[PDB]
């Protein structure tokens, strides 16, 4: 979990979306229980889907990036496909998350 | 300050009792580490004022994980709505507009 890229500003954010055909952003907060539960799931998905770029973003540290993706709950996983925000998985939901990523 | 006076659900009995003893209810599922949850407080305060026929309570998911589990609370905040002895749906996230709409419809 500690090895994926953390988005910290809008420039990095916009760069990431334009440089990657398939992208997952994990929007979390420090000390968030459901967020932490999802870490080992994300690790496995990273390995299972090497053509998808997984990154993370701390909603308290980066409230502007959160607003830009309309993130209002934690954890939320935002799915990007070819520059578009194509889907959102709200909450610690491994099954919906895998399906969403599978379809990217 | 008004948020501090709100009844906390702390066990499953209180939870089932809440559901059996109130015609209309809202449970604010929050955590102490949750920023957007804190942002919702003034909105919850107002809703409590504005909806006297609806019973409002809160539940700290870390202090009452069994209740949070029963309501499949997987994202913070979550607001669970109840009516006439059953839970009817959830508003998920810091969204006071959607929350008020769900409450208005109770």
């Amino acid at each position: 979990y500690t090895s994926i890229t953390k988005l910290t500003n809008l420039t990095e954010f916009r760069n990431l979306i334009k440089q990657n055909d398939k992208l997952v952003i994990d929007f979390y907060a420090t000390w968030c229980g459901p967020c932490k539960m999802m870490q080992p799931h994300l690790t496995k998905l990273i390995q299972a889907y090497p053509d998808v770029r997984f990154v993370k973003c701390d909603v308290d540290e980066s409230p502007d990036i959160a607003k830009e993706c309309e993130v209002t709950a934690m954890p939320t996983f935002v799915l990007g496909k070819d520059g578009q925000l194509i889907g959102k998985i709200i909450g610690a939901n491994p099954t919906a998350l895998e399906k969403g990523i599978k379809d990217l």
